[PDB]
């Protein structure tokens, strides 16, 4: 088997300006997000292919979950400007919280939060307990570790149930997460009045991200003028361009090679002038 996370990143602002909602969850699952909920809409959306996937997650469910979330985080924030005496200000709490196995082994989990984008508390579950950073962390620590339970419970979490909610989800997602979607490619050219005419390489519609793609004049392996690429998250899949200006009096052979872990072999495209 092979890596695989589950990660979490909650956001909340103290004093949200219009069309911005004051608390924003999202999730993902290695290199793609997978849902996400805001306390503007107040629901739990799965995102991406996620969305043609069935009987993973209780939708419906997980958003009395993230309204319960929500509820906690926002005191939390609410609770830190308190004991900042600035109520009038704007301020943020983001948090961030998951795990990961490797070979169907628990391979790490994490749970910290930061205020005003400065470290404020994370769970140590070694100990196990919280770590304040920050002064006001102090009081929250003390708020989150009332109850002996408390951090036998966030122990709990990151040892147990968030590993089983991985694992859970990695039975949903072999079509997704494990995909060997090989690259379709396009070899374009566009000359610029004025300027030189230039090729460029399209790789589509593949995944994983990990790619090779470059161009050869003459067997010659060039230097590229341009490039890009992108993760389409929607349908998860990437794009990875390259382009190369031409000189106005080349002849050369230009062709387009793209080298991808799907491909039992590389694949060449030349361009045809
Ligand atoms: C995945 O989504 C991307 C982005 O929506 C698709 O790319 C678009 O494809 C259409 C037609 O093929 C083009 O007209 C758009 O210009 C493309 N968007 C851009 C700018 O990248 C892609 O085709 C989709 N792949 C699959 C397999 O559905
Ligand atoms: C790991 O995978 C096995 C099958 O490969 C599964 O039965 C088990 O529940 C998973 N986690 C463990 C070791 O509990």
């Amino acid at each position: 088997d092979g890596r695989y996370s589950l990660t979490y990143i909650y956001t909340g602002l103290s004093k949200h300006v219009e069309d911005v909602p004051a608390f924003q969850a999202l999730g993902s699952l290695n290199d793609l997000q997978f849902f996400r909920y805001n306390s503007k809409d107040r629901k739990s959306q799965p995102m991406g292919l996620w969305r043609q996937v069935e009987g993973m997650e209780d939708w419906k469910q997980d958003s009395q979950l993230q309204k319960a979330r929500e509820d906690i985080f926002m005191e939390t924030l609410k609770d830190i400007v308190e004991y900042y005496k600035d109520s009038t200000g704007s301020h943020v709490l983001q948090g961030r919280f998951g795990c990961e196995i490797e070979n169907n082994r628990s391979s790490g989990a994490f749970w910290k939060y930061y205020y005003d984008g400065k470290d404020y508390i994370e769970f140590n579950k070694e100990i196990p307990a919280w770590v304040p950073f920050d002064p006001a962390a102090q009081i929250t620590k003390q708020k989150w570790e009332a109850e002996p339970v408390y951090v036998q419970r966030a122990k709990a979490y990151l040892e147990e149930e968030c590993p089983a909610t991985l694992r859970k989800y990695l039975k949903y997602s072999k079509n997704i997460l494990d995909r060997q979607d090989p690259p379709s490619v396009v070899v374009t050219s566009h000359q610029a009045p004025g300027e030189k005419k230039k090729l460029k390489c399209l790789a589509y519609d593949f995944y994983p991200g990990k790619i090779d793609v470059h161009w050869t004049r003459a067997g010659e392996v060039q230097e590229p003028e341009l490039r890009g690429d992108v993760l389409h998250n929607g349908n998860g899949t990437y794009q990875s361009w390259v382009v190369v200006a031409v000189p106005p009096q080349d002849t050369a052979p230009y062709s387009c090679h793209v080298q991808h872990s799907s491909l039992a072999q590389p694949l060449v495209v030349p361009w045809e002038a």
